[PDB]
């Protein structure tokens, strides 16, 4: 998957997840830029949607670390991807929606969705 294909895929998923959730464009932009308001309901839903559409969460919110690796190894070095997975794979959160926003927040420390567009 080329960087240009990932850019395009991200834009596509951002679009369909905005429509699915009704999130304000401003808040979607915040998420895309890596500023996640983890308590905001539509932010949570938008984050969940993007993760599910990449199959990183299954339909029952089972988290799949390999899905994160597949995407992130296009963007950062292999050891950093391992570090990311160890850092972000066991966030201490029982509420699946808050876990989804916290997951996107954690991954976004490494690369934000917006930053992919500059590559």
């Amino acid at each position: 998957m080329t960087i240009e294909e990932l850019k395009t895929r991200l834009h596509t998923e951002q679009s369909v997840c905005k429509t699915e959730t009704g999130i304000d464009q401003q808040k979607a932009n915040d998420v895309i830029e890596g500023n996640i308001d983890v308590e905001d309901k539509k932010v949570q839903l938008y984050c969940e949607c993007i993760l599910k559409n990449f199959n990183i969460l299954d339909k029952n919110n089972v988290f799949k670390p390999q899905g994160i690796k597949a995407v992130m190894e296009l963007l950062i070095d292999e050891n950093s991807v391992k570090q990311l997975v160890s850092d972000c794979s066991t966030i201490s959160e029982e509420n699946p929606h808050l876990k989804a926003s916290k997951l996107v927040q954690c991954v976004s420390k490494y690369k934000t969705m917006k930053s992919v567009d500059f590559l």
